[PDB]
């Protein structure tokens, strides 16, 4: 039994035909969340298949990254915009204003005690914001580094892609900065996700590889299969597994506990996956340009 005969696509059509799905993530709840940067709308979409709305009070926020805390509420950066966005468990908007004009917002994740950590991908600096809305920021010492995705690893530690630095940042909450530099020149790291394994895991983007660094700062590579894949987002599946979208190849990847790489094609005429996530019941959910798009193993 082969892996191509043990899945099954579904996609969820939206509300307008070009409404800029980019960033996707799961709740505790069942529910997923998704940013539409085009529309300027948060959304869920329910074990029901039913959708809702949110309008981002502020227009033309060019909304990326987004996570559901630990109490409910769902957070978000304003890419264009220079802000953060939360909408309450409730569902009431906070926006939180930069401190530094033209910062670019990009990646988003939740710290320890509530605290909230963001990328700056034009600040060239990693933000937290704190329970008292506080504004927290940390330089990096290279400018044009063009810091992405964020994530909470293991060690508690902040850890992030640095797309043209090369590099995976690491930031602790003194402010403890480390960087690791890339094996593979010119890689433009994207995506970074928490293994269920304890290291952090990644795509180059340009490297065609799936990287994973151990939080001592070790580093191991895995080659695409298919080339100029363009892989995007990644997050952990089940146990040691690995998920990632291939932007270029309009793909899902996987890496299984027998540690090969496994890839789904998608139907999706220009399908270009962004954002992924792995659902409570086991479902692959991802954001396609113009929909929403599932993934399920038999």
């Amino acid at each position: 039994s082969e892996a191509w005969m043990n899945f099954y696509l579904e996609e969820f059509n939206l509300s307008i035909p070009d409404s800029g799905p980019y960033g996707i993530t799961s709740s505790e709840d069942g529910k997923v969340w998704f940013t539409q940067h085009k529309a300027n709308k948060i959304s869920s979409l329910d074990q029901s298949g039913r959708i809702k709305e949110f309008e981002v009070p502020t227009p033309d926020a060019k909304v990326m990254c987004l996570i559901v805390s630990s109490l409910g509420d769902i957070w978000f950066t304003e890419n264009g915009a220079n802000k953060i966005g939360k909408l309450s468990k409730k569902g009431g908007f906070t926006e939180y204003p930069l401190p530094q004009p033209d910062s670019g917002p990009y990646g988003i994740t939740e710290g320890l005690n509530g605290d909230i950590w963001f990328t700056q991908l034009n600040g060239d600096r990693i933000g937290k914001l704190t329970a008292d809305g506080t504004i927290y920021e940390y330089d990096l010492p290279n400018k044009g580094s063009y810091p992405a995705f964020i994530t909470l690893g293991s060690d508690n530690a902040l850890w992030f892609t640095e797309n043209q630095n090369n590099s995976i940042g690491r930031i602790t909450n003194t402010g403890k900065l480390e960087e690791y530099p890339l094996p593979t020149n010119a890689a433009a790291p994207v995506g970074i996700t928490s293994g269920n394994d304890g290291a952090l895991w990644f795509v180059e983007i340009m490297g065609n590889k799936i990287g994973r660094i151990t939080t001592t700062g070790e580093i191991s590579e895995y080659d695409i299969p298919t080339p100029n894949a363009r892989p995007h987002a990644i997050t952990a599946g089940k146990n040691s597994e690995i998920w990632f979208t291939e932007w270029g190849a309009n793909q899902i990847g996987r890496i299984t506990n027998d540690n090969t790489i496994q890839e789904y094609q998608l139907q999706t005429e220009n399908a270009e996956p962004h954002g992924i996530t792995f659902g409570k019941d086991g479902s692959v959910w991802f954001a396609l340009k113009c929909k929403i798009g599932k993934l399920n193993l038999n």
